[PDB]
C-alpha cells in the first residue's frame, strides 16, 4: 500500500486504529484452520458504520481487497488475505442496541460476542441460543451462516437472523430487511437477509444483526450415555428425532473424542462413544422427554443416564473446547477439520465409515459433533511441516466431502466454504447453482475486492 493510501485510512478512523506492521498484520492473517498465514497489508479499526463505509468506498475505489474481520475464529480460512489489501477488524464497535424483549429481539454490533449479549439479558428471561463453541462475534456467524449445540432444537443463525445491516463493497449502507424492522414473518420482495447469511464477506460488510432471542427454559436436566459402539450411538440419535423428542441438545463424541475431553477438562466419562443430551421443558415434560428417550438409547445398549447449574457448565464447556482437547493430545499440532451434513437416515452409514476409515489409515483423528441436525465434524491432527502427512489428510477430508455428497446431503453443516470446500461447492450445486452464485456475487461486488479467493 502507497503511504498516501494509508494515510488517506488514517484520515477516517484515526492514526491509532490503523496499522501496517508485520506482526500486527501477522496475527489478522490466519484464522484456525490450517491455511497458511496471509498477512493484510494493513488492518483497519473502524469505530462507527460511517467509518466502515468510507473505508470500504476508499480500498474498493483503489482496487485495494477488503477482508472483513471478527474474532478470527473461523476453520475455514476466510480472514486470509490472499490477494493482500486491508483487514477491517470490526471489533470496537461492540455496542447492543435496540433490546426488544416484548419482540424477543436485539441488534448486535461486530464486536458483541454471544457471551456478552447473554450476560446483558441475564435477569431478561430471554437468551440466544446459537452456541459456537469460540465466543465469537455475533456478526461473524451470522456472515458464516453458524449452528451450535442448541441448533437442533433453536435454530441455525439462519433462522435466528431477522434483519442485517451491511455496508456494501462500494460504501453503500443496506438494511436488508428495512431500517429498524423486525417481524415474525414477511413475504415482501425478496429476501435478502438470508442471502448475506453464511456469505463469508464476499458480499458486503455486515455492521450490525438483528437477532431472534428465546425464553429461557422453565427447567433444564443434561446427561451423557455411553455406549458400545459408534453404531450404537448413532442409531440413537436417530432413532430419538424420528421419535420427534424435542431434545435441547443432541452432541456426538467418539471415543477418541471423549478421552481428548476428559484429559482436557476433569470431566472423566467412560472412554466411549457417547451423548451428551440436555432437555428443556417443565418439571414434567422433561420427565416425559426422559423417559422416552432413555426408551431408546437402552434399545440400543446405552447406559443409564449420567446426570448434570455448575456441572452442567462444566459439561458443555467441555463440549465447546473439544477443538482445542483435540489439538492438546499432540502439542504443537495444528489441524484440519470436516464438517458434512447428510439426510439424518444415513447419518448411522457415514459416521459408522468414517470411524473405519480413520482406523484404516495412517490418520489421528477425533470425532465430534452436531448429529442432531444430521451434522457431524472430524478433527484431523497435523504436523504443520509435513507436507506429506498434510496431504493424505486433506485428501481423507475431500473424500469424505464426496462421500456426503454421493449420500444427498452437503460438504458444510455450519462451517462454510472459505479456501477449504471450494471445489466440493461446484461439484455439490453443478454449473448452474455455481453460475447463479457468480452472478450475485458479481452485482454486489464488480471488482471482486469483497474477500477475494473465498466461497466461489
Ligand atoms: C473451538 C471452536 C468451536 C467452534 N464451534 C463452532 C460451532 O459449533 N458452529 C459453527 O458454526 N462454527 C463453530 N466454530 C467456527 C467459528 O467460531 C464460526 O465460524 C464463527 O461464526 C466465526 O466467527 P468469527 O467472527 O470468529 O469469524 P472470522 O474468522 O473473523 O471470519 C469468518 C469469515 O466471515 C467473514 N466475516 C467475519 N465477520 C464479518 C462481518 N461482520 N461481516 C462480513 N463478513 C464477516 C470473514 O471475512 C471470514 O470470511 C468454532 C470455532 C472454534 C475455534
Ligand atoms: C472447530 C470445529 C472443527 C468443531 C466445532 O464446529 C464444534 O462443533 O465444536
Amino acid at each position: 500500500l502507497s503511504q498516501d493510501f494509508v494515510e488517506a485510512l488514517k484520515a477516517v478512523v484515526g492514526s491509532p486504529h490503523v496499522s501496517t506492521a508485520s506482526a500486527v498484520r501477522e496475527q489478522h492473517g490466519h484464522d484456525e484452520s490450517m491455511h497458511r498465514c496471509q498477512p493484510p497489508d494493513a488492518v483497519v479499526w473502524p469505530q462507527n458504520v460511517d467509518q466502515v463505509s468510507r473505508v470500504a468506498s476508499l480500498c474498493y475505489n483503489q482496487g485495494v481487497p477488503i477482508i472483513p474481520f471478527g474474532t478470527g475464529t473461523g476453520v475455514e480460512g476466510g480472514v486470509c488475505a490472499v490477494q493482500g489489501g486491508v483487514c477491517i477488524n470490526l471489533t470496537h464497535m461492540d455496542q447492543i442496541t435496540e433490546l426488544n424483549t416484548e419482540d424477543f429481539s436485539v441488534v448486535v454490533e461486530p464486536g458483541v460476542t454471544r457471551k456478552a449479549l447473554n450476560t446483558h439479558l441475564r435477569d431478561s428471561g430471554l437468551w440466544f441460543p446459537v452456541d459456537p463453541g469460540a465466543d465469537a462475534s455475533l456478526c461473524g456467524m451470522a456472515a458464516t451462516g453458524a449452528s451450535g449445540t442448541n441448533a437442533v432444537r433453536y435454530g441455525t443463525m439462519r433462522d435466528n437472523v431477522i434483519n442485517l445491516e451491511v455496508v456494501l463493497p462500494d460504501g453503500r449502507l443496506l438494511h436488508t430487511a428495512g431500517r429498524g424492522r423486525h417481524y415474525r414473518k414477511s413475504a415482501a420482495g425478496y429476501n435478502l437477509t438470508g442471502l448475506f447469511v453464511g456469505s463469508e464477506g464476499t458480499l458486503g460488510i455486515i455492521t450490525s444483526t438483528t437477532l431472534r432471542l428465546h425464553p429461557a427454559p422453565e427447567a433444564t436436566v443434561a446427561a451423557t450415555c455411553a455406549f458400545p459402539s459408534v453404531q450404537a450411538a448413532v442409531d440413537s440419535t436417530v432413532q430419538i428425532l424420528q421419535a420427534a423428542v424435542p431434545v435441547a441438545r443432541i452432541e456426538f463424541l467418539d471415543d477418541v473424542m471423549m478421552d481428548a475431553c476428559n484429559r482436557h477438562s476433569k470431566l472423566n466419562c467412560p472412554v466411549a462413544p457417547t451423548l451428551f443430551l440436555e432437555f428443556h421443558g417443565s418439571q414434567q415434560t422433561l420427565a416425559e422427554q426422559l423417559q422416552r428417550t432413555e426408551a431408546i438409547t437402552q434399545d440400543n445398549g446405552g447406559s443409564h443416564f449420567s446426570w448434570a447449574a455448575e456441572k452442567r457448565n462444566e459439561l458443555w464447556a467441555a463440549r465447546h473446547n473439544a477443538w482445542y482437547a483435540a489439538l492438546a493430545l499432540s502439542p504443537g499440532s495444528k489441524a484440519y477439520s470436516t464438517d458434512v451434513c447428510v439426510p439424518i437416515s444415513r447419518l448411522p452409514e457415514i459416521l459408522v465409515e468414517t470411524k473405519e476409515e480413520i482406523k484404516a489409515s495412517k490418520l489421528t483423528g477425533a470425532i465430534v459433533g452436531h448429529v442432531g441436525d444430521g451434522n457431524f465434524a472430524c478433527i484431523l491432527l497435523v504436523d504443520p511441516d509435513d507436507a506429506e502427512e498434510q496431504r493424505r489428510v486433506k485428501a481423507f477430508a475431500e473424500n469424505l466431502g464426496r462421500r456426503a455428497l454421493a449420500l444427498g446431503g452437503t460438504c458444510t453443516g455450519e462451517h462454510g466454504i472459505g479456501l477449504g470446500k471450494r471445489q466440493l461447492l461446484q461439484e455439490e450445486v453443478g454449473p448452474v447453482g455455481v453460475e447463479t452464485m457468480r452472478q450475485l456475487k458479481n452485482t454486489l461486488d464488480p471488482r471482486g475486492l469483497m474477500n477475494p479467493g473465498k466461497v466461489l
